[PDB]
């Protein structure tokens, strides 16, 4: 009952949200500027992207990237590697270096970049629910202003993060802070079109959870968290993603990313923001 849906960023390139396992997402990455493809957070149910390329869509399908090492996002890499060398290729594995990530042939650090077809991707270090967990951000070079789609497997969720199975609440400040301002550069121009593509859809928990713990009930992002929420729900009901949202939206829905504001952190009143992430956190 899962469906696919494709978010495209101008005439540059397009995600499509692939449903996989019970409530995972990978996704499919197409350069338009020159047809090529990339699968992020492949799993051991990897043939919905496969179906999803021989309904719709010469391609090359030449990387896949994996966000972090749990089984849910890297348990297909080597078998989609080799499907696909033989069908093709040269197939890059791109993963966190100090993830240990199946298969992977592209370890990657904070700053790295590597390319698929003409587009950039960008490597962000967020260690917390794996110590080498990463985020990947994606965009045209010549393309910038329609848009960034930034990958971030089980640090991110849509209102939401992961669990700190291999970290603290400190990292997680981190990698919030680290989201919080990728545009700072731009003065934010680009947020409206920074769009979050995460690894589970945790979106109707999530939200329910912002939407009782809103410390400001005069506030219009109270009545923005209620409107998402259905929203969310409703693409839900009809078996669509609710994913991807913008970091725009993210920056309002979404309390963990909040505490990367210091007016935000004041307003909760639970103590410093490593005090209120754990205060959100457990809770
Ligand atoms: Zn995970
Ligand atoms: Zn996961």
């Amino acid at each position: 009952m899962r469906n696919y849906c494709t978010k495209t960023f101008g005439s540059a390139f397009s995600v499509t949200v692939v449903p996989t396992l019970k409530d995972n997402f990978s996704y499919l990455i197409n350069d338009h500027t020159t047809h090529t493809l990339a699968a992020v957070d492949v799993n051991a149910d990897y043939k919905p992207i496969l179906t999803y390329i021989e309904e719709h869509l010469t391609y090359t399908f030449s990387t896949i990237l994996s966000t972090h090492k749990h089984w849910d996002h890297s348990g297909g890499n080597a078998k989609l590697k080799a499907e696909l060398e033989a069908m093709n290729v040269p197939v890059v594995v791109v993963g966190g270096a100090n993830d240990s990530i199946p298969a992977v042939t592209k370890p990657v650090r904070e700053g790295d970049r590597v390319q698929v077809g003409d587009l950039s991707v960008e490597v962000i270090d967020a260690p917390c629910h794996t110590r080498g967990h990463v985020l990947y951000k994606v965009q045209h070079p010549q393309h910038p202003n329609d848009g960034v789609a930034l990958f971030t497997g089980d640090t991110m969720f849509i209102a939401g993060i992961g669990a700190f199975f291999e970290g603290d609440e400190k990292d997680m400040c981190r990698a919030m802070e680290k989201v919080y301002h990728i545009h700072k550069g731009n003065d934010y121009a680009l947020d409206k079109v920074t769009f979050i593509f995460p690894g589970h859809e945790y979106t109707s928990g999530f939200m329910t959870f912002s939407e009782k713990t809103f410390p400001d009930r005069a506030s219009d992002d109270l009545a923005f968290i209620q409107a998402q929420r259905a929203k969310y729900a409703a693409a839900v009901k009809t078996g669509d993603p609710s994913v991807p949202s913008s970091l725009a939206e993210e920056k309002r829905q979404n309390l963990f990313l909040r505490v990367a504001d210091p007016a935000f952190v004041a307003k909760m009143n639970q103590g410093n923001a490593h005090a209120l992430m754990m205060y959100l956190y457990n809770a």
